[PDB]
């Protein structure tokens, strides 16, 4: 495994547009040693909104929901909204 | 752990100038399912050049080395070169 491959997790929502960054398009990311957030990049597909009753997120709900799909415009992500669906 | 936050790996190469796509700008990439490419972003940084004597890597060595680094633009890495040491 000589000088092996770097690899780097980052966190994002799952969705029916693909992977989200968050509505402030900074991702936490993990390398082999450190934790930290990454700026997404400019057009990157990120969540604008959670279209859900609260009540549910407060119930530890694992269940599938209404999200509206954004992209990230200098590190925040902007409309016009898509819908899609989020897990 | 409710709808999970959605874990992305992708491979890099280690470098004084932080971890480089490679250059051709398309890094492999997991998720919890799959194994795929992702292009990297315009003006990601990414490697150009390797300089070491190529019979180094026939035998394996797991040694840092001198390359330079250059930025994605549309989709192939382009210089001019930056020096830098990977491993």
């Amino acid at each position: 495994d000589y000088t092996a491959y770097a690899p780097l997790t980052c966190y994002f929502t799952n969705s029916t547009l693909g992977l989200l960054a968050p509505p402030n398009c900074s991702v936490l990311c993990n390398s082999t040693t450190t934790w930290f957030n990454e700026t997404s990049p400019n057009n990157a597909s990120c969540l604008l909104t959670v279209d859900f009753l609260t009540q549910d997120a407060i119930l530890q709900e694992n269940q599938p929901y209404n999200c509206s799909v954004g992209h990230c415009d200098n590190g925040t992500c902007a409309g016009p909204p898509r819908h899609a669906q989020c897990w």
